[PDB]
C-alpha cells in the first residue's frame, strides 16, 4: 500500500551519470547486483511468479528506461525497443505500481483477439496471487465479472474504444489510472489503427481540460520510429530507445551457394548437407540443417499453395532419409495424439496436413479453421512441429518463436514485401534464454538481388495523421467519428472547446500549417446537415440527438450509419418472420470482401431455393436479371454508384452463407454450396457476430423495441454458430457448438440439467463424437476425454452459482 516497488538507492544517479557523459564506462559503475529483480521491493508473490520461468535480472535497458526521468512519479512514458527483450516487464512493473499504490484501474491495449487472449491468461498467471482481477475484452466476448469490480482489462481496439466512451457517460472517468498500449507503430494507417489514435487523443484532451497532478498516465511502446520523437510530444511523454537485445540476432540474405550479412560481407558460403533432387534453392536443405541441430524453423510463403506445397516437399525429403545423413528424430507417440486432436475436429483431418504432421512438418494460412492453427500452433510451440510453413498472416499473429526464419522471395502477391512485414517476420528469431541467436535467412535469386539488401537495410515508414485531408476530400472516416465521439460524449460543447481538441491531435504535433483546423469545423457541419447533432445559439452550442447518441452506443461509422438506418426503418415496415434470413440481411457487414463469390453457384441456389427465402430477396432488391448478368458477363461496371445493387446481391450471398452458418450446417457442406474456403467463413461469422451487436445496441437506443427483440439473439448464435437451443449450454466455456449439441441430443437443454449430470456418462457422450488426450479448448491443457467432461459438470455448477470465475 505505502510503497509496492522502489528502487534500489543510489541506481538511479549512476545511470544518470553515464548517459550524460559522452561515452560508456568499459566496466559499469554500479553494483551489477542491483539490476537483481528482487531488490526493486517488489512484493513476494509476483517476485516467484517472475522467478518461476527465467526472469531473475533486468536489462540494462529496463533500469535506464524507469529510473531516468519521472516515469516512476507518474508521468507519460513511450520506449521502444526490439521483440524479445522484455518489453512486457517494463509495462507490468508500472501497471503492478499504480494499481496498487494509487489504487486505480489500470488498461492494457493489444492488436489482435489472440494475442490479447495470450495476454489475458499471462496477466492472470501473474497477478492472481496478488488479488488482482484480470479479465478481457475481445471481439465478440464480454466479461462475466462486471467492470466496477475489475483491476485490469485486456482488450482489443474496438473494445478498448468502446469501453473509454462508456466512462464518459458515466462519468467514471476517475476509475482509470492508466492505459497500455502494444504495438505503438500501428498508429498510422490500419483498418483499426486509427482507432487507436482518437482513443489516446480522447484521452489527451480529458486531462487537458482538468489542466485548466498524476492524472491518468499513458504507458506506449513500440518498434523503431523514425518519427517516435514526435510521438512522445504528442503524448507528452519522456522518450527512450534501445537496440539491446540478449540474443543478437543475424540477418542475412541468400544467393546461390554463398549468404550475406547486411553490409554484403559474405558471413557464409553454403553447400548443401543434402541432395533434393530438385532443382531447389537449397530450400530443404536450409531447412534441414537447422533440424539437426536439434532446433526449429519457420518458413514464409507468399502463396497460400506455396506454404502446402512447400510442406509437401520437406515431408517427403524426411521420408527419403528414414528408409535410406541422420534422420529427423521426431516423437511419434506425441503426433499421433496431435493428428487425433485435428481428426476430432468439425473441419476433421486436412489431406495435406495427414501427409506432412506425421513427419513434423505443417502449414500455417487463413485458409484454415481458428481451431486448426491453435493445434498447429501449440504444437510447433511445444517442439512436436520442428518445420511450419506459414504465410505473412502469421508473422503479425501470436508470440512463436524459432531458431531460424526463412522467407521464401522478396515477392509477396506480385509486389515487393513491405518493410514492416519483413521486421516482424525476422523478428520470431530467437528465444530469450534458449538458443543463443536468432538466425535470419533471407532466399533470393540474382533479378531480385538488390531488392534483397533494401530490406535488411530497412527502416520503418513515418507514422500518419490518419485524419489527413488530401486537397478535395475534406471529410474522412476517421474524423467524422473521433468529432462524433466528443460532442456526444458530452466533453465538447462550444466552439472554443472544439479548437482545444485539435491541439491534443497527433496532427498538430506534426506542425511543430492550421489549414487542418477547418477540416474539424467540415465535420462538425456534416454531423449537422445528417440529424448527428443539434445546434443551439460565447459562441454557438450543440447537443447529440437520438440518432447521435444510437451511433455512439452502437460503435458504429457515421458512414455507414446512415445507411444502416435507413435500411432499418425500411425492413419495420416490411418484415419476414417465418425464416430467420430478413433478421440475417440486416445483421450481414458488407464494408469489406470477405471472399470472391462465384456467380454461377449463387444461381444454381438462386432456383432451387425455396419461396420463403425468394420473398425475402425480392424485398431486399436482389433481383434474378442481375444474377443471370453476373453469370453471363462478368461486368463489375460499377460505373455509377448506384450499382451498390452490386452490394446488395453480395449482401445477399453472405446472408445465405451465415443462414446455413447458424443453421449447423457442417462447414464441409457450406464449402461445396457456396464455394468459400473454411477460413473466410470463420472469419465472416466473428466479423458479423461482432456486428450483430452493435445493430442490437443501435436499434435499443433508437427505442426501436420490437426489432431489437428479434435481434439480441444472434450476436450469440453467429459466435458459436448454433440455434436457439443451445444458446443456454454454449455459456460454459469448454462447450462449443459441436459439444453442446451432443449434449443436447443426450438430455441435456439447460445449465441446471448440466450441474446435476452424472461423470462416467458425460465421457461416454463424448466417445461417441470420434487416457489419450483427444479434446481440444481454448487455452487448453489438452483435455482427457474423462477431465474435460468433470471440468464441464463443476463449472456449469459455477455458472449456476455465479460464485467466481
Amino acid at each position: 500500500s505505502g510503497s509496492v516497488l522502489s528502487p534500489p538507492p543510489g541506481l538511479g544517479r549512476c545511470l544518470k551519470a553515464a548517459a550524460a557523459g559522452e561515452c560508456k564506462p568499459t566496466v559499469p559503475d554500479y553494483e551489477r547486483d542491483k539490476l537483481l529483480l528482487a531488490n526493486w521491493g517488489l512484493p513476494k508473490a509476483v517476485l516467484e511468479k517472475y522467478h518461476s520461468f527465467g526472469v531473475k535480472k533486468m536489462f540494462e535497458w529496463q533500469a535506464e528506461c524507469l529510473l531516468l526521468g519521472q516515469v516512476l512519479e507518474g508521468k507519460n512514458l513511450v520506449y521502444s525497443a526490439p521483440t524479445s527483450a522484455g518489453k512486457t516487464l517494463v509495462a507490468e512493473l508500472l501497471i503492478l505500481k499504480r494499481v496498487l499504490e494509487m489504487r486505480k484501474k489500470a488498461l492494457f491495449i493489444l492488436p489482435f483477439v489472440s494475442v490479447a487472449k495470450e495476454k489475458k491468461y499471462y496477466l492472470q498467471s501473474l497477478f492472481q496471487e496478488v488479488g488482482i482481477k484480470v479479465d478481457g475484452y475481445m471481439g465478440s466476448t464480454s466479461p462475466s465479472r462486471h467492470f466496477s469490480s475489475l483491476d485490469i482489462a485486456v482488450c482489443t481496439i474496438e473494445r478498448a474504444n468502446g469501453l473509454i466512451n462508456r466512462l464518459i457517460e458515466e462519468n467514471k472517468m476517475d476509475l482509470l489510472g492508466m492505459v497500455v498500449v502494444d504495438e505503438l507503430h500501428m498508429l498510422g494507417d490500419s483498418h483499426r489503427g486509427y482507432l487507436l489514435e482518437l482513443l489516446l487523443t480522447k484521452i489527451c484532451y480529458i486531462t487537458r481540460k482538468s489542466a485548466s497532478s498524476n492524472a491518468v498516465q499513458i504507458v506506449g511502446m513500440s518498434a523503431t520510429l523514425p518519427n517516435l520523437e514526435l510521438v512522445a510530444s504528442w503524448l507528452n511523454a519522456e522518450l527512450y530507445h534501445t537496440d539491446f537485445r540478449p540474443v543478437p540476432l543475424l540477418e542475412s540474405v541468400k544467393v546461390g551457394n554463398s549468404i550475406y550479412d547486411s553490409s554484403m560481407k559474405l558471413v557464409r558460403e553454403f553447400e548443401p548437407m543434402l541432395q533434393v533432387k530438385g532443382d531447389e534453392d537449397h530450400v530443404v536443405s536450409l531447412c534441414y540443417e537447422t533440424i539437426c541441430d536439434n532446433h526449429s524453423v519457420l518458413l514464409f510463403c507468399p502463396s497460400k499453395k506455396w506454404c502446402e506445397k512447400l510442406a509437401d516437399i520437406i515431408a517427403r525429403e524426411f521420408y527419403n532419409l528414414h528408409h535410406q545423413c541422420p534422420p529427423v528424430i521426431l516423437e511419434q507417440k506425441e503426433l499421433l495424439e496431435v493428428m487425433d486432436q485435428l481428426r476430432r475436429l468439425p473441419s476433421g483431418l486436412d489431406s495435406v496436413l495427414q501427409k506432412t504432421v506425421p513427419w513434423g512438418v505443417a502449414f500455417h494460412h487463413a485458409g484454415l479453421t481458428f481451431e486448426e492453427r491453435d493445434i498447429i500452433e501449440g504444437a510447433f510451440r511445444q517442439g512436436l512441429i520442428r518445420v511450419l510453413a506459414a504465410t505473412s498472416t502469421l508473422s503479425s499473429g501470436v508470440n512463436l518463436p524459432a531458431r531460424r526464419v526463412i522467407i521464401r522471395t522478396p515477392i509477396f502477391g506480385g509486389r515487393p514485401l513491405d518493410i514492416l512485414t519483413y521486421k516482424q517476420m525476422v523478428g520470431r528469431a530467437g528465444r530469450k534464454g534458449v538458443d543463443t541467436v536468432g538466425e535470419s535467412i533471407l532466399i533470393c535469386k540474382n533479378s531480385e538481388k538488390s531488392k534483397g539488401i533494401a530490406l535488411l537495410q530497412g527502416s520503418l515508414k513515418p507514422v500518419r495523421s490518419c485524419l489527413q485531408r488530401r486537397e478535395g476530400e475534406e471529410v474522412t472516416g476517421s474524423m467524422i467519428r473521433a468529432i462524433l465521439e466528443i460532442i456526444v460524449g458530452g466533453v465538447a460543447s462550444t466552439s472554443q472547446d472544439m479548437h482545444t481538441y485539435a491541439a491534443c491531435t497527433f496532427l498538430a504535433a506534426s506542425m511543430k500549417e492550421s489549414v487542418q483546423l477547418g477540416a474539424i469545423e467540415a465535420c462538425v457541419m456534416w454531423l449537422l446537415e445528417n440529424e448527428f447533432i443539434q445546434s443551439t445559439e460565447e459562441g454557438k452550442v450543440y447537443h447529440p440527438t437520438h440518432l447521435g447518441s444510437a451511433t455512439l452506443s452502437s460503435s458504429l461509422s457515421p458512414a455507414d450509419t446512415l445507411d444502416i438506418f435507413a435500411d432499418l426503418q425500411r425492413a419495420m415496415k416490411g418484415f419476414v418472420l417465418e425464416n430467420d434470413l430478413h433478421i440475417l440481411y440486416l445483421v450481414t457487414p458488407m464494408f469489406e470482401d470477405w471472399t470472391t463469390i462465384d456467380w454461377y453457384r449463387f444461381f444454381c441456389l438462386w432456383e432451387k431455393l425455396p419461396t420463403s427465402m425468394k420473398r425475402v430477396a425480392e424485398l431486399v432488391g436482389v433481383e434474378e436479371g442481375f444474377l443471370a448478368r453476373c453469370v453471363k458477363g462478368k461486368v463489375v461496371a460499377r460505373t455509377e454508384r448506384q450499382h451498390r445493387q452490386m452490394a446488395i446481391h453480395k449482401r445477399f450471398f453472405t446472408s445465405l452463407v451465415l443462414l446455413d452458418l447458424i443453421s449447423e450446417v457442417p462447414l464441409r457442406e457450406i464449402n461445396q454450396k457456396y464455394g468459400c474456403n473454411r477460413g473466410q467463413i470463420q472469419s465472416l461469422q466473428q466479423s458479423a457476430a461482432v456486428y450483430a451487436g452493435m445493430i442490437t445496441v443501435f436499434s435499443n437506443r433508437l427505442g426501436w423495441h420490437n426489432m431489437e427483440l428479434l435481434l439480441s439473439q444472434f450476436q450469440k448464435r453467429l459466435t458459436f454458430g448454433i440455434q436457439r437451443e443451445l444458446c443456454d449450454l454454449v455459456r460454459v466455456s469448454l462447450l462449443n457448438a459441436q459439444r453442446a449439441r451432443v449434449l443436447y441430443a443426450s438430455g441435456f437443454h439447460t445449465v441446471a440439467d448440466l450441474a446435476r449430470a452424472n461423470i462416467v456418462e458425460v465421457e461416454v457422450i463424448l466417445k461417441n463424437a470420434v487416457n489419450m488426450r483427444t479434446i481440444w479448448v481454448t487455452g487448453r491443457k489438452g483435455l482427457t476425454e474423462r477431465e474435460a467432461a468433470a471440468l464441464i459438470v463443476e463449472e456449469a455448477r459455477m455458472i449456476l452459482q455465479q460464485d467466481l470465475v
